């Protein structure tokens, strides 16, 4: 009845001594330094597991109030243990996956009748097995953070809203062990006016039907642990197949921006979240998220960058990277789920580095626009408005330019501080363009009808390279 406490049971997959083991929240926190990282094939799982741990840390430590505190914990090789133990002991009865009164992130009195398969908790890209408790716990957490809005038609609610991070790309700086990673994401915090889901009374069906409960979407840990859907996992005895399901605390608009989320301006000066895109390389938005461009850097990245500087002034230099986690989405559809890894350059947020990044990205965009135009002129020379489309799209020119730069970007990015770095980039731009046009020649060189386009294109491509 009372079963499977997330503080003590193995459900969090972490890499330890080269193998994947599963731990509970207590061990993950108190012994963070022992694990290389949270290790899962799912980038959504990785994102939410860190956000849950961070929620717990922020509340248990009532901070960190200052970056200096994070540095201390870095130096000591661990978090304060007693505050964490005390907090976990106080809220332990709220961390049972199954519970007659307060099951974790669930609604105790959702009816068991006419349930949905637990598979609904999982992303559907573009019979039914029994989940273990650990897998149901993880699927629950993912669903509460990433469920896209859409049709619901249950308990008086026609359609549900987006869970809090359904859309944006999440910035997760990463260190050499789980302790470092948590520290790199522990942005200075004060507890006032915030509370995670387990610090407030359990939700009941009567509060959720017709969407009666509406909360402003604010408060760091309230947002990290947002109850986006009503869920009640049903215990088969040693696993889960089905769940009660309904709304949904309604998100009300607020000024709060999630620490892992970055923003940019659109052409009209509206602020939009950075978002993973189906075909557009993500790093292409890295200069637009900068304030100098009207954008906003993710707080985790601002904090990690600052921490990285302070560790440098102490000779405590460590190996720090940037993971980007999120969904590629389209309304109620989840097209894809992605994990991206980038270096996290030491001086990234200085004026010179920012200046270099701005230029590097601008060159790459101008050339890519020249290439796109070239591809359009080739297609037209060859050839109904449907015919052109397939043709230009089928040409390997733009795809290969950008694909080549995806490989070149990390090398440049790691050196964004150095003046020399633009030159490396220009070299990479040249090779990317040359490599991509070579491949288009190869394509154009096989048909007699392709030859006019080819002669014209080679000349235009010559123009483009010159200006570089």
């Amino acid at each position: 009845l009372e079963k499977f406490n997330l503080i003590d049971e193995p459900w969090i997959p972490v890499l330890k001594g080269g193998r994947v083991v599963e731990v509970g929240i207590g061990e993950a926190l108190l012994r963070a330094h022992e694990f290389a990282r949270i290790e899962t094939p799912s980038p959504l799982e990785e994102a939410v597991l860190h956000r849950l741990l961070l929620a717990v840390l922020h509340r248990a430590l009532s901070g960190p109030r200052c970056p200096e505190d994070v540095l201390d914990w870095w130096r000591k090789g661990g978090f304060p243990q007693d505050p964490i133990r005390d907090y976990l002991n106080r809220f332990r009865d709220r961390f049972f996956l199954f519970h007659p009164e307060a099951p974790f992130l669930q609604v105790a009195d959702l009816p068991e009748e006419n349930p949905l398969p637990w598979s609904k908790l999982l992303p559907e890209l573009a019979n039914l097995p029994k989940a273990t408790y650990a897998q149901a716990a993880r699927a629950l957490l993912v669903h509460q953070a990433f469920a896209p809005g859409g049709l619901l038609r249950r308990y008086g609610v026609g359609s549900a809203k987006d869970a809090p991070v359904a859309r944006p790309a999440l910035f997760l700086p990463t260190g050499q062990n789980l302790l470092e990673t948590l520290l790199l994401n522990l942005v200075p915090y004060t507890p006032e006016d915030d509370a995670p889901i387990w610090e407030v009374p359990p939700l009941r069906l009567g509060d959720l039907e017709g969407a009666r409960t509406k909360w402003p979407l604010t408060g760091r840990t309230r947002v990290y642990t947002w109850p986006a859907r009503g869920v009640r996992l049903l215990d088969e005895g040693d696993g889960v197949r089905f769940m009660g399901y309904g709304p949904g605390v309604e998100p009300l608009e607020a000024t709060h921006r999630d620490p892992m989320v970055a923003q940019r301006l659109d052409a009209k000066g509206n602020l939009l979240v950075l978002r993973l895109s189906e075909e557009r390389s993500f790093w292409r938005d890295f200069s637009a998220m900068l304030p100098r461009q009207g954008g906003k850097v993710a707080a985790t990245l601002e904090h990690a960058e600052n921490l990285q500087g302070e560790l440098e002034d102490e000779g405590l230099e460590g190996r720090i990277t940037l993971r980007v986690l999120g969904q590629v989405s389209d309304q109620a559809k989840v097209l894809d789920i992605r994990r991206e890894v980038y270096p996290l350059p030491s001086g990234l947020l200085t004026p010179k580095a920012e200046e270099n990044l701005e230029k590097a990205l601008k060159m790459a965009e101008e050339l890519g626009q020249g290439l796109k135009h070239l591809a359009q002129e080739v297609a037209k020379a060859v050839v109904y408005l449907e015919e052109l489309t397939k043709l230009a799209n089928s040409l390997p020119l733009e795809r290969l330019y950008w694909h080549a730069l995806d490989g070149a970007f990390p090398r440049f990015f790691a050196r964004v501080e150095e003046e020399a770095s633009l030159d490396l980039w220009r070299e990479a731009l040249r090779g990317a363009a040359l490599e991509a046009w070579k491949a288009t020649r190869r394509f154009l060189g096989t048909g007699a009808r392709h030859l006019k386009a080819l002669a014209q294109g080679e000349q235009e491509f010559g123009r483009l390279l010159g200006e570089l």
